[PDB]
RNA sequence: GCCCUUCGGGGCAUUUGGUCAAUUUGAAACGAUACAGAGAAGAUUAGCAUGGCCCCUGCACUAAGGAUGACACGCUACUCAAAGAGACGCUA
């Protein structure tokens, strides 16, 4: 449950947790400092990208700790995919042909672009310009393209 | 990156975003202060309306209030002459 327990009432973590756990609160530490980031200097649509990217990063430690290395078991798995430790959906994309490196979800949301349009991080590099830095106004994605 | 392959080649995925973060120079509103002081032909006053490039409060743009909310109190030649005498004089 992501509700919290307070002692008695909360069930262990399944076994091999304490491997991974000092990861998985690196990752809580960086993201609650991402919370605590100045935006008096940076767009406001700036201030979001350090989360997207921590969950990023958090999510994709825990996809190749399971699906490459195999480090960790299936039970264990689902309870870190069960209980907020990675997002599934992003996982799910990054399981497909063409996604294996989607920068977050909502790059991909069709449905809630002015021109029915996908990110223009989804983009092959090869189509853009040269010296064209794009930087996401989702998420800071540099380019997230299969091919890149 | 991955997948398929008759290793010739082919496939999956496809253009975000009305936002400079940056307050003197792209537009807030008063109050205090000074000043003036609430309509109906003596004095004192309850009100209800009317007209809209005047509004405020209100959910009320089918209430009720805001001094009866305020405002009105001004300014004023022009559809415009005819007579029958007399007369400085005109004139037949
Ligand atoms: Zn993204
Ligand atoms: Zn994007
Ligand atoms: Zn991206």
């Amino acid at each position: 449950m992501p509700a919290i327990r307070p002692a008695s009432k909360r069930k262990p973590p399944p076994d091999g947790f304490s491997d991974i756990e000092e990861d998985l609160l690196i990752f809580a530490n960086k993201m609650k400092d991402a919370q605590n980031t100045p935006t008096d200097n940076i767009p406001k649509h700036q201030a979001q990208w350090p989360i997207f990217q921590i969950a990023h990063q958090r999510s994709r430690y825990v996809y190749e700790l399971y699906y490459q290395k195999q480090a960790i078991s299936k039970q264990l798995y689902d309870w870190l995919l069960k209980n907020g430790y990675a997002d599934a959906m992003l996982i799910a994309k990054w399981k497909k042909q063409g996604y294996e490196k989607l920068c977050c979800l909502r790059c991909i949301q069709t449905k809630e672009t002015n021109f029915n349009s996908t990110c223009i991080c989804r983009v092959p590099r090869a189509q853009l310009k040269e010296d064209q830095d794009i930087q996401c106004v989702n998420c800071g994605c540099r380019g997230c393209a299969s091919t890149d």
